[PDB]
């Protein structure tokens, strides 16, 4: 259970670096000049 | 408690694919031509 | 730990739940006519 | 293996918060007067 528990944190991880890679589109749609 | 963790993750999992579904409406308010 | 590992998760949700209430600002910065 | 799971949520919630610090760039490039 544990090394699942801890390999479903490692999936919450690469959801968020999903999410920081939606936020830096996010930020470079509102862009350099 | 594990297999209750483990069902809080699949929780946390299922906000961040809301959160997600948000992301993709801030997109899609900032859009197509 | 399992009952200090849970109530981490109940923090983790109740941050999603501080970053859904941002997405939820952003999209009313985006807004209503 | 707990406190290793404790110390990954302690890694989410330090992401969280770059993601709150990412949110607080897209409403600061959405701006003050």
């Amino acid at each position: 259970r544990m090394k699942q528990i801890e390999d479903k944190l490692e999936e919450i991880l690469x959801k968020l670096y999903h999410i920081e890679n939606e936020l830096a589109r996010i930020k470079k749609l509102l862009x350099e000049r």
